């Protein structure tokens, strides 16, 4: 798919605000776009360390890395190089939520992504405000065209400390910045992994696997 490669890298600026604290994230990530495996390393730059999970803002923190066999269209690479923006919700179990907001761009060999992120009503004594959250179960988003756009919906599950989950309900818009060719309902298959971090989670490396394949 032509301006993109078989191996890149990219650039991530995240910063947004989680329960009135205020944050920027920057990351330097690296990947093979046609085999779905991506890696990215993240500092954050202001309002560190964080009060909250890190794990709310890893799934915020990169598309065109996902695998696409040949027969479904691979919307988000064809956008390319003028890219394109998506908007995010995260409703999770205890009424909290999340909206997210990206732009994705290309400097030759490298993505460029600008992701900003509200979150709003985590309980203080919640797992999210504690802490107590330990990486993302695996989940699969099912995605459909709509007006020239992608719409994807995930159901997730974040691990808690001794035992259980935190549920989540995402809710996606993926919009190209030009007309591509549209891919009919399909799904991706994803595992995202924080395989490092320092002790107060102020550098942080993610692993991520990400396969699109027919649905059901």
């Amino acid at each position: 798919v032509s301006v993109i490669a078989k191996q890149m890298t990219y650039k991530v600026y995240m910063s947004g605000t989680v329960n009135g604290h205020y944050f920027e994230v920057e990351g330097d990530g690296k990947g093979k776009p046609y085999e779905g495996e991506q890696t990215v390393k993240l500092t954050v730059t202001k309002g560190g360390p964080l009060p909250f999970a890190w794990d709310i803002l890893s799934p915020q923190l990169s598309i065109p890395f996902t695998k696409y066999p040949e027969d479904i269209p691979d919307y988000f690479k064809q956008s390319f190089p003028e890219g394109y923006t998506w908007e995010r919700s995260m409703n999770f179990e205890d009424g909290a939520v999340c909206t997210v907001s990206n732009d994705s761009s290309i400097q030759g060999n490298c993505f460029i992504y600008n992701v900003k992120i509200s979150g709003e009503n985590f309980p203080p004594n919640g797992p999210v405000m504690q802490k107590k959250t330990q990486g993302w179960e695996p989940s699969t988003e099912r995605l459909f065209a709509r007006d020239g756009m992608l719409i994807g919906n995930d159901y997730m599950a974040l691990k808690l400390e001794g035992g259980g989950h935190y549920l989540c309900e995402f809710k996606s818009t993926y919009k190209a910045k030009k007309p591509v060719r549209m891919p009919g309902r399909h799904e991706i298959d994803r595992k995202l992994d924080v395989t490092s971090h320092n002790r107060d989670y102020t550098s942080v490396e993610q692993c991520e696997i990400a396969i699109a394949r027919h649905s059901l």
